[PDB]
């Protein structure tokens, strides 16, 4: 069918391999679907556009990625199929080409996808299109646990689509592609079962939200919501997180450290503020800070007001010798002293009108209340820029940021309403993938909430790779949802993924 | 009775490689090429080198890799395939006197041989060649594709074997007479019986080994890399200082953009800013500027000193923006701000985190808008070539200084004049640069593969086709000639550079004299 | 002769393919290679190649581990100087004939390459294909080493992945003997090439290659030089009545060449400093010379990841030392004179030889008119000596090198010793000081940058004049030597032999004890 030359799989391996491995003949007797391999044809598509792009390997059937686990390598070809889903009244082409395993990768036009071994396919076909996938290699087999360069197969979309169309809907042409192996694969060495392998799928923890701990103020998460008249793009330091497992910002580890910190304290009695006291930071688990690439010590506040903290004060007058204070610090945007917790020095002060004889020495600081509350990064220097994280986005047209929403202790006189707080992860999600250091596969996955009991689905969203979570909204006015459902991955999803609208 | 002849000839002995055969199974194709490759000698890309009286045995003359690279009718070729097997075939030739002596050896290295340092003693432990200076006649070798693969990949450059060249005695001439006299020689290869590429593709022209090449624009014609001005002038000077550190206008060859330098020519020595006014009651106008990218993005304090395009250079300035008043009768104008770029101890300027001060005297209090701002430049006052105030009194990020160079060689510098403020003296100010626009961009356009250290071109005259010096271009984006003169020496402005070759480090060029 | 136990485990089937060797190779090379047919006919010692089973072992330990490739012969690992690649397989001799009041079982795998190093388990060393062997099988065991791999050969001046062989103390080692000792069990390896081993192309023959295991200087340690303080060496002894783990700072080097600490190069920079000198008359104290020190060569110091200058004493106690001046009066030009300094913390320390700052002082009643300029200052004489680290910062934090150990238990530390100019009012002991290793070894490993193997070394010193052995000691990679001793009261040898080496040997190796 297509100019290229047979291929020899285990004929090439036997001679310097240990074992040669044989699989189930029951797998060989069914297609399969494919990782990332569906698409859509609408009529306002152009020519050029990739509808597909998978590369040859284990990682394509289930069943091989959960038998790749005993093994150290693989050899050998595979079988496809492509369906598409059209009829006797349309019109267009697409075209499937065989892209060998080290051509550069970047645009393609659709002129040079006609150069490689290929198949041009007529949208009015009535049986699935049948092509293999061929081990071209410098080597003599693949690694299991490690992705190396393999044959590709691309699909270009040729000529455009032509049809009508009714006064409700679009008619888009859909297609989908499933594998199997060719009766020349094989596997190569039996080793003891990896857990940590490379073709394992993300998942998240069996939690309700209301159970959970905020990332950004240490309390219960009260409410999950979405609200579009609000910053559609903040910069929040905290609660950052990437799916691989990579801290982003000044996000920690454990919920113990948010919004509060440790430093070394010095303190002294002016006749105007009262007493006030130096903090030169540090780490909370005691090791040292160097000024870095990020805005601050890992847990330090990051919005705008007037706080107050308690601290372990020591005085070494008679009849006295422990208790605790409290002090009022302002970390306000563009507050008249000299804030720079980036060099790693903070200022607070307390009223007094004596020397209260404070030793010094080491000191943890914890919020208790928040004055003129904004939400609004702090003075991380005088004036001048700081390493931060990039505001969370870009979304798709229509889509929106999901909050967990949390409620601080206030300080007023004339409103009495509640003070709300909002993040992007719960702080178990930080460590579940800190801990767990999943590897990514394209760009989002699909999750799932869900009822436990009645199992009824509320909503569908779009977890990215940086760690925020979009729905399609369509209205105005916030809308909240149930906190007692949970979460279910449902698999990788290309960035140009239109979900289901809600409400 | 037997016979031993003293006088053998040459002729390396070899073992036969495989080269299809042993690719064939695992490949999905196996093309041929024309017939006729294999009957001819062309130059190589790295072709040209030389031997100077100024060399010591054991210095590396020249150093080849097996591959397509080697030939401009395969380099051709590779454009369209994915990958390469086979042998080749390399010639030598060299020009020399009778009044010269010396020996060089050619020796076969194979992959994966440590790359550190070969002495004299060891260079004759590999399939090796013994030459001589005065030979009339070209001297050719093998080259044979040990490897551990089964085929090499036509766009990365993996291991193969290699061809090496040592300087084995010393060049002497007996009277010297001309004790500058320079050997040249010249590399030719062609594929031998065995050679094959691998699986058809379409032809992207933006692939390694695409010969680099240079806009057909004189230098008169050109834009400034440091002053937005036209370029006027183009020299060497020993008497100025050999290493400078400039910022702007520097561009590696492969298309990596160092310092601070921008794309388009309109980005220099300007800035972008959020503004904020106020009216200190003593001096006048003061403006704080917050500095953002000239494309609308935000600026992050990273690698570089400042945003893209500001200004690397020394002295008061004067700039223009515009400005919305408040005031009733007037909507709009350009107002004139001084700025200070040199550190004296005052103003605390640090671009690099993002904030800068301006002011304007009046004993009025113009209640400007604040808003969103772009500072171009308007004239210079006590100007200095240094660089400016970047930190307040820090250390931050920098491209390193020009160099190094070979002994006798020099810096050309393309060389533009300011507008300047001065009460004193009328002579022009002047401002050079290594490279000028349109040679920053063509790269980063282009993504060239250097495959050597150095290029050599030629200068010439548009109409006469006549050759006015030779230089290097080094591929940190500099350009190097041999002169020993002791002042200024200038050229005309309406030549074409050519691309010659690429040639290694130790080159040595024909000098030039006024 | 008694068959009171396991003859061979000659036959253990062994799950595997045969494995082209050289063959797959050959159209890939450009020239025809051979090795030696009579290296093909004898079993011969690796250089790793001895090992210790003993009671104090749990299971779970690994006892040895093997990568295939020209280190296991040491004619292979001589021809691989002189080429660029290798290919083959291998075939190994085990012995284990341990006693017959003995029980116990080991386990040997043949682990692939790719798989991750550090873990494995008791329980996933049956998951490969293996051998159980008992500790009291009389013949050797003969063992199979593959070349498993995806390429046509691999680099010898690289260490690529390639097929281990990994042996794991399965059961605990008991010995139901009627008195008062469990034997050990000492196990030796040898290997030789299969039938298909080759190499690929002829190189230049180069001594420092990664294979080439260590040598020792032929020097008896009694015409050496303490490498902390400057006279001859005088003692070898272990006495376990002294600190176990020490911070010396001068004479720590790496088997691999790098210098630890503040250990300079030459024996002469040894508890001496050069700095700038400036000099005052205080009408208390006298004479006050302040000294900003730098580098002994004349370079300049910078406080880095180093606690002082190289060559900077690291002990305490009150130092005194000489010192060149010259004076600007008339009739006396040059001459030497004599300071004072306070090494220790003393709660009062000025000084802080970690930014280069020095104060030392000497009794005058009329000012010497002493002229500033450079100066170095060597030792004389030392008064109140502790063997703790100075004050190199007032009463700050320092980068350090680490303390010397861990041991196994039963283990000292082996000590060079010399004797100290003091001064001393009411006793006439003469005053000693120990170091790990002499400056010629010093030396010789910052010259000779050898390629370490698994942990360490095991040496034997012998004695010149008879040719007797004496003892047996294990050399740590990080750079000190250990016995086995067990006694109360020291122990001191004879200075007049020479180290050897004998093989490579990991952390858990068991010596014999001493005497
Ligand atoms: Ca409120
Ligand atoms: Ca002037
Ligand atoms: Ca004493």
């Amino acid at each position: 069918a297509v100019p290229i030359q047979p291929v020899a799989g285990a004929a090439l391996a036997a001679p310097a391999a240990g074992q040669i491995n044989q699989i189930d003949p029951w797998i060989f007797q069914n297609f399969v679907q494919c990782p990332l391999g569906e698409f859509s044809i609408s009529p306002r598509n152009t020519p050029g556009e990739i509808l597909f792009d998978l590369a040859l390997g284990p990682g394509l059937n289930p069943y091989l990625a959960h038998l790749s686990a005993m093994y150290t390598g693989w050899v050998g070809n595979m079988e496809v199929q492509l369906v598409l889903a059209g009829n006797a009244f349309t019109a267009g082409k697409v075209v499937v080409a065989l892209v060998p395993p080290y051509f550069p990768k970047g645009s393609l036009t659709t002129a040079q996808i006609t150069c490689f071994p290929h198949v041009m396919c007529d949208v009015r076909t009535l049986e699935p299109i049948q092509l293999p996938l061929l081990d071209v290699r410098r080597v003599l087999w693949h690694a299991t646990q490690d992705q190396e360069e393999s044959m590709r197969l691309v699909c270009m979309l040729y000529t455009p689509l032509r049809t009508n169309s009714p006064g409700d809907e679009s008619f888009v042409v859909s297609g989908r592609l499933l594998s199997k192996p060719a009766a020349d694969f094989n596997f190569v060495y039996l080793t003891p079962p990896i857990e940590r392998t490379i073709y394992r799928m993300v998942d998240l923890p069996v939690i309700q939200p209301r159970l959970c701990t905020h990332a950004r103020w240490p309390a219960p998460v009260y409410g999950l919501l979405v609200d579009p008249s609000l910053p559609s793009n903040p910069q929040w330091q905290n609660g950052r997180v990437h799916v691989d497992g990579t801290l982003l910002g000044t996000t920690p580890i454990s919920g113990s450290w948010v919004s509060c910190f440790a430093a070394e304290a010095a303190y002294e009695f002016q006749s105007g503020t009262g007493e006030v006291a130096t903090f030169t930071l540090i780490e909370q688990d005691g090791s040292a800070y160097v000024p870095g690439d990020r805005a601050a010590p890992l847990g330090y506040p990051d919005f705008s007001g007037q706080l107050e903290i308690e601290i372990q004060t020591e005085t070494t007058k008679t009849g006295d010798k422990l208790k605790v204070t409290t002090f009022e610090m302002i970390l306000g945007p563009t507050t008249n002293a000299d804030q720079a917790p980036y060099q790693g020095r903070v200022f607070a002060s307390v009223t007094a009108a004596a020397s209260l004889d404070l030793v010094d020495g080491r000191v943890r600081a914890v919020p208790r209340s928040i004055y003129g509350f904004q939400d609004t990064i702090p003075e991380y220097n005088d004036g001048l820029l700081v390493p931060l994280a990039p505001p969370i986005g870009p979304f798709l047209p229509g889509e929106v940021l999901l909050r967990f929403r949390t409620y601080m202790r206030q300080i007023d006189t004339a409103d009495a309403a509640a003070e709300a707080i909002d993040c992007a992860l719960p702080q178990e999600f930080v460590s579940w993938f800190a801990s767990n250091a999943f590897t990514v596969q394209s760009e989002a996955l699909l999750l799932r909430y869900r009822n436990t009991l009645t199992g009824q689905l509320l909503f569908e969203c779009k977890l990215y790779n940086e760690g925020y979570i979009a729905l399609s909204y369509s209205g105005s006015g916030p809308l909240t949802f149930p906190t007692d459902g949970i979460f279910e991955v449902v698999s990788w999803v290309p960035r140009l993924y239109q979900l289901a609208s809600v409400g």
